């Protein structure tokens, strides 16, 4: 449970509105809130998964492979901190090869 | 709407060229280019990067 050890930090440290890359730009705090991250809540709440104490496995291929697509892969929003990929014209994953195929 | 009239209050213009081209909530359309150098708008030209 330690933050430094904690695997969201980074995306919660990027995810804040004291750092100006949200407090100026909306699209990214739009692109933080769609992934669960609230930019105003203090840092230990962002990285909180609210109201859920286990987590428990249920073993389905076919719903994780639904799942990695539509958050990872395939998510409405591009996810935070991907200017750059946006810039060459990949919002996502599933827009690579759909534009760029070899 | 059917006819533009012309009320000639100049700092009611500044406040609207401002909320809509310098500094709007979302970046204008096809600017891409700007968001990627750091820029959405104009007024985060001066506010991230002054000479």
């Amino acid at each position: 449970e330690d933050v430094r050890k904690n695997r969201l930090k980074p995306l919660a440290t990027y995810c804040s509105v004291h750092n100006p890359e949200i407090s100026f730009k909306v699209t990214n705090e739009m692109q933080c809130r769609e992934n669960s991250i609230d930019p105003t809540k203090p840092l230990a709440e962002r990285m909180k998964i609210e109201n859920c104490s286990i987590i428990e496995g249920t073993g389905n291929f076919d719903k994780c492979v639904s799942q990695v697509e539509s958050i990872l892969v395939a998510p409405k929003l591009p996810l935070p901190a991907n200017i750059e990929a946006a810039s060459s014209g990949f919002e996502s994953v599933d827009q690579v090869f759909r534009f760029a195929s070899s």
